[PDB]
């Protein structure tokens, strides 16, 4: 049994994906643990989230992304839930996320993605405290 | 231009609905303004918003379900959003809700019916302050 | 606590809509209690389900048409199944089928329309007994 | 059997909802017969489409409204294609849209309203040479 | 042409997916040769079913867990059915199988997996002679 | 940014999954550049587009069933529309196609696979000088 934090990200608030994405998860069975809702996000929590991106060139157009819009920041619960959400979400780059998947399905660009997911149990711990500091 | 607070209820976490009930109201153009996840919500807030209701022979089992798992709050804001998602929500007596209804499709019980939304502007007003005070 | 009696009719498996037409009646927690898959109903059993209509000037067609492809022969349990899953049908009539329910978005005429739902409680226990004697 | 002309409006387009509605009639069994992709319809097809509207207070805003992004017309034919998927489409007013119409699940504005569908025998004739001359 | 047996397992009536199931091996294009709707199938079926897990550690939970509610048994027709509908079912263990299969949108446990499909022509041949010894 | 030449096959109306394919395309966030409607499309047309398969055993049969109904004739634009629009579609072949493509979901056959795409931007222009010669 693990959890994992995800976002949704601005994009879908503004393709109205929101129930989609969500309804995927809850379709696989897994338990919404905590939720809340950013009208938008500040932009020192993002840096935060995406701190180990700090030096990448997208590093601020990413920022600026992400507090363009709202944002719904939910802890999963389930056995395994970072890898298989992880699986659910699809890979970043649009050549490669695969039909079936989140990004495969919804997204076409490899910024707006609609979705982040942990990607491990240490970075779970992390992401979750940022945006559940509670 | 309108905010009504809608509750998503225990029976839709059991039977996986959550999604399913959001999305009618987000393919409707809705916006959400504020939302919180319940994991229970306290007896004092549900007998507060249901405080019309607590001389009603269903009181105690109404506040009883409605403790029995999570919910979630949450604002929705459009034009004319009060009556608009009421209509979405369809009536509380499965026996009259219309099919194309969220109560009309998903819901086959008077109690177990999915979901809360304001009924009017000023219900609307006092049920934001309870979930959003 | 009812049990009704549901034909999934020919014209739902050549439009491949029998998953679509089950689906929406489990949606609305209907629990199925007997089912049969016939390849070919045979003439007289449907003669009899039909029987209140022997003597109009559709039966024949009628017949002839719940012969032509398989059918599936379903009992559903639920509180008011009979009423309410005769709401989820809608009206025979494609010109006055409700949008949201089965008939109102799927079907376009008034004789191949999907699906038969027993009218009554003395109907469903007629209807039982003969798919399911 | 009977022919009427759809246009599918650009807020469809903005809000990616066009296979939405075009499978709602599709699901009806309508077939489509014509159809055609207007990137821009051209200012004097939308006046003339509109033209029963010209003195109205709106119409300079539903022009514009109607070259604001891409349109497709299409023309469907099935028995009452007319008056059946004027049904599909829902009231204009989302005031009194059904849930279960196209407008009633899905639009949210009197003016930003998803589809237009032909009203009658002999607008559906005209309308149809408009779009198809 | 090929016959292959389908099982819709208790899982899926609890958690009202039948339909859901049915309707992607029916969009694919696959049709109903025999169907049977089981209350509580008799637990000696179900050990026929699985006689080859027989000595696997899981084999009594299996057992217990398929008597645990209803089934629907089905034969499904088509030109290579048999592969083609394992494809559909996505493989057994959640940490495996696919976004897209109806075990990767699904189903999130290797016991409670929603669906049995015939693996070989073998196999299904069997499985129907005990579902539909007729 | 693409284009790529998208058709509709007789098989998508035959079976009612026109909104079904165009929707999955819709949702990925392409956008129609151009479309045309055919109630058939002229035998000629059909032996250009596939003119790379005129010596195939398959050949007149291919022509055959892509005459026997309507055709939606399509541009598609978007950042690598091409392959991206080809990964959806999936493979030609019923035992390949991938449960989350259009085929890998929807298609039975390899000749009624109810969806052509453009497989290169060589084949792309070349298909979209004849479906809109204009
Ligand atoms: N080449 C890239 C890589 C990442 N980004 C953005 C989009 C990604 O969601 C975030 C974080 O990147 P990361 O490599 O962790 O990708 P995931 O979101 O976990 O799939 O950065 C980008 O805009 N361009
Ligand atoms: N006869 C009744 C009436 C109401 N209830 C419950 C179910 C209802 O959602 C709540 C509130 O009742 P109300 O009449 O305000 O109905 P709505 O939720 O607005 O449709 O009480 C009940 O269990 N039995
Ligand atoms: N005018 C009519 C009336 C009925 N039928 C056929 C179609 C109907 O499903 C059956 C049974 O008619 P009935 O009036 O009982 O209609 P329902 O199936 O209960 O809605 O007869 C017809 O083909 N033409
Ligand atoms: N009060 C109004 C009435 C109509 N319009 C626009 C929106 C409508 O689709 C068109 C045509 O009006 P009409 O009354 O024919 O309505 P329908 O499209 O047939 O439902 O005009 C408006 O913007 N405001
Ligand atoms: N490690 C395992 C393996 C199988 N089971 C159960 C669940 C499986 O559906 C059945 C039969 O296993 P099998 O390896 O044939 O798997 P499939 O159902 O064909 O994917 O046994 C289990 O509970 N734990
Ligand atoms: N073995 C084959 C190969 C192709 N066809 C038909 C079906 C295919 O859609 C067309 C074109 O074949 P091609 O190899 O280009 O396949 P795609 O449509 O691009 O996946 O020919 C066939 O009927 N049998
Ligand atoms: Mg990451
Ligand atoms: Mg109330
Ligand atoms: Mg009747
Ligand atoms: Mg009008
Ligand atoms: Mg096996
Ligand atoms: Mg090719």
């Amino acid at each position: 049994l693990q959890r994992t934090l995800v976002l949704i990200k601005p994009d879908a608030f503004e393709r109205s994906l929101v129930a989609e994405i969500m309804g995927r998860i809850e379709k696989k069975n897994f338990k919404i643990v905590s939720m809340k809702f950013w009208s938008k996000a500040p932009r020192n929590l993002i840096e935060q989230h995406y701190k180990e991106h700090s030096e990448q060139s997208y590093f601020n157009d990413l920022c600026d992304f992400m507090v363009s819009g709202p944002i719904i920041s939910i802890v999963y619960e389930g056995t395994d839930a970072i890898s298989k959400i992880r699986r659910l979400q699809g890979n970043t780059n649009p050549l490669a996320s695969a039909p079936g998947t989140i990004r495969g399905d919804l997204a076409n660009d490899i910024g707006e993605n609609l979705i982040h997911a942990s990607d491990s149990e240490d970075s779970a711990v992390d992401e979750i405290s940022i945006w559940f500091p509670e």
